């Protein structure tokens, strides 16, 4: 059913039923970056101007040493472009401010990135923060990055901030040189496996000829020319214990299950993004996470930025209220007959599926969150 095609980010409110909600004009949103965003800010101006939108108020924050390296990473600009344009589109064309928390590129190990997360939590000005990044959780564990960063996310959750993190682009093969098929050996991405963030997986998005939502399947576009798998990350952490709100997914291990929710991720149904002035059709869970961030920021604006970290409420509300989501039922996030399969209700490729924002907003008005 429906058609697979690229989409302007301004289409995401129509697709996920958010047009009747407020924009995110009253909510400040952050984006974690590696290095600078100078070209990204030019591409953002192109984005708002081409779409006839009011300009976005931005700030860039050097999160580490004042002598650090915050030069633009050229390939990185495409990520910060995807993130910023998808947030602003999904938000209905307005955010209060977009803050770019830039990691120092000349810091030791992963310490630049850790310090970027730290600054966003310390400052506590952004209500929702996008993280379209990740890597094998076992590698993060081995060198202590996991432990250091989980402390920061724990503080964020306690203070009511929502970090949104892409679940991964490697399907179940995150730890096998970042997505090479490995049979029955499955792994997950950090920081998505943290119980202190919302992990956002990936769908293949079909729309009707009139541009309305039609259906979603799992994101899995198979192998590229190098033999690497492109599919939604999903599974469970080998380290993190299950938070109690996930007990509603019976028959799963005592571990943090991910993702929590999912949005559009297939390149073939991806977003049209300005990158160094040129439009490109881009996917990944790097796309799905900023869609969530923009939509969630609308719900914050509708609720005076008073909604806390929403994981427990998503699990209780969605398990009891299937109308709040588009339940993905078809596809798998592996290769060669391996990987997890989607199915009725929560599944490992897609978690609960995508949010129907107007229905979720009505739920929140009635029940709180
Ligand atoms: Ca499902």
């Amino acid at each position: 059913a429906g058609t697979a095609k690229g989409h302007n980010p301004t289409e995401f409110p129509t697709i996920y039923d958010a047009s009747s909600a407020p924009t995110a004009a009253n909510t400040t949103v952050g984006i974690i970056t590696i290095g600078g965003v100078s070209q990204t800010l030019q591409d953002l101006q192109q984005f708002t101007s081409a779409n006839g939108l009011a300009s976005v108020n931005t700030q860039t924050i050097q999160t580490g040493s004042s002598n650090g390296d915050y030069s633009d990473d050229q390939q990185g600009q495409g990520e910060w472009d995807l993130d910023s344009q998808s947030i602003v589109g999904s938000a209905g064309g307005a955010v209060q401010q977009l803050l770019f928390y830039m990691a120092d590129q000349s810091a030791s190990g992963n310490t630049g990135l850790t310090q970027a997360f730290n600054q966003a939590v310390s400052d506590n000005v952004a209500k929702v923060i996008n993280v379209s990044l990740g890597w094998c959780e076992a590698d993060a564990n081995a060198d202590g990055t996991l432990q250091a960063e989980d402390r920061i996310f724990a503080t964020a959750a306690a203070q009511g901030q929502t970090f949104s993190v892409s679940s991964g682009d490697e399907g179940v093969y995150e730890c096998n040189n970042r997505g090479y098929p490995d049979g029955s050996t499955y792994s997950v991405s950090w920081p998505a496996s943290s119980p202190n963030v919302i992990a956002v997986g990936g769908t293949t998005l079909y729309t009707t000829s009139a541009g309305a939502y039609s259906n979603e399947t799992v994101w899995n576009e198979g192998l590229d020319s190098n033999g690497k798998l492109w599919a939604t990350g999903g599974g469970y952490s080998v380290y993190e214990s299950k938070p109690s709100w996930q007990s509603v997914v019976s028959g799963t291990p005592g571990r943090r299950l991910l993702p929590d929710i999912s949005f559009d991720a297939a390149q073939g149904t991806g977003a049209l993004i300005y990158n160094y002035g040129q439009l490109q059709q881009i996917g990944g869970t790097s796309l799905a996470s900023p869609i969530f961030v923009g939509l969630w920021a609308r719900l914050q604006s509708a609720n005076s930025n008073s909604l806390g970290f929403p994981a427990a409420s998503f699990y209780s509300a969605i398990s009891s209220t299937p109308s709040l989501v588009h339940d993905v039922k078809s596809g798998n996030n592996g290769y060669g007959g391996y990987g997890y399969n989607a199915g009725t209700g929560w599944d490992y490729p897609t978690g609960w599926g995508s949010l129907d924002i107007a229905k979720l907003s009505a739920y929140i008005r009635s029940n709180g969150f």
